């Protein structure tokens, strides 16, 4: 296990506002947000960004201001000795149209990643999160699109780590679930990387339907149980995994489940390469059960007492 960190939510929000206005509709993290999480022994920030804010026109130039904001985030992270996953937080859609449609051909997705790959070419602090939670594109069509963007990235010469999701919201628990017979288990088995530096990105929540709608957890072992088949799939297919989103509320059962799931990943580090908690960021409401942003006094949230020592075992 190399990477342990947190999602800093803020730049992806209020997606109806295109372009939206910085510091009103959305925000990037302050420099001291990185220092806080580094002080808690995390070495990674996953940074959700909106495709349409970064690239307002298909095949067009990256927006200068949005690109500079991401460059600042990377610089801020480096100052705290952290990595940044640039997460194109788009559900495989561009202005609401799914990649592979006539409106948004694969070429449109390729062009985004060509430009991002060039902008951050082989910068070892920067990790490429291809797409957040593809879901209304079937797994085989998604794998073809993902493969095209991987190939495009490598053709730039960029040597960065790439995180490759499946479709069906890339749930670890649903890796064998089907859309007209097609599954991530089949579709993602044939993924290749010309430079062989990637991991399969999975998400996992511990509430009733794994949607992360509720702060409660089903059981003290439900995390481990929902990672198990995905873990053996990774092992059989000679692939590595990154748990790029997971979260649990502040309950006794959730605490046992969280601890167990984090321990399980370190015990299976032949395939598990990293994780990043969902979420922190300055604009989460007080009721948000997974929020690990420190409070107005700078005090740690409850779940950090588990996340921090687990991160330390990874990063120290």
């Amino acid at each position: 296990l190399k990477y342990a960190g947190v999602n800093l939510s803020g730049a992806e929000i209020k997606s109806s506002q295109k372009p939206g206005v910085l510091n009103i509709d959305y925000r990037y993290p302050a420099a001291d947000e990185y220092a806080y999480f580094a002080g808690k022994h995390m070495n990674t920030v996953r940074l959700p960004i909106l495709w349409e804010r970064l690239q307002p026109r298909a095949g067009g130039e990256l927006d200068p201001a949005q690109l500079a904001l991401i460059r600042q985030a990377v610089a801020n992270a480096k100052a705290a000795k952290m990595y940044v996953i640039v997460d194109v937080h788009n559900y495989a859609k561009y202005y609401g149209h799914t990649i592979g449609s006539t409106k948004v051909p694969i070429s449109t997705f390729n062009d985004l990643w060509r430009r991002l790959a060039i902008a951050f070419k082989s910068d070892n602090a920067v990790i490429f999160g291809l797409m957040n939670e593809p879901y209304d594109i079937d797994p085989q069509a998604w794998a073809t699109a993902a493969q095209a963007s991987i190939d495009t990235i490598r053709k730039t010469g960029a040597t960065n780590l790439i995180l490759v999701p499946g479709a069906l919201w890339t749930g670890a628990h649903s890796w064998y679930s089907t859309v007209a017979g097609q599954s991530n288990a089949v579709a993602m088995a044939s993924i290749r990387d010309p430079l062989n530096r990637y991991a399969i990105e999975a998400h996992q929540y511990l509430d009733a339907d794994s949607s992360g709608t509720s702060g409660g957890c089903v059981s003290a072992t439900v995390g481990v149980e929902r990672l198990r088949s995905f873990t053996e799939w990774l092992r059989l297919n000679k692939k590595r995994g990154f748990l790029a989103e997971f979260g649990t509320g502040n309950t006794v059962t959730c605490n046992l489940a969280l601890n167990g799931m984090l321990g399980y990943m370190e015990s299976n580090s032949d395939v598990w390469m990293g994780w990043s908690w969902w979420a922190a960021g300055a604009w989460w409401s007080g009721a948000y059960p997974f929020n690990v942003q420190p409070d107005a006094q700078g005090r740690d949230k409850p779940q950090m007492s588990i996340l921090s020592p687990r991160a330390r075992r990874i990063t120290d």
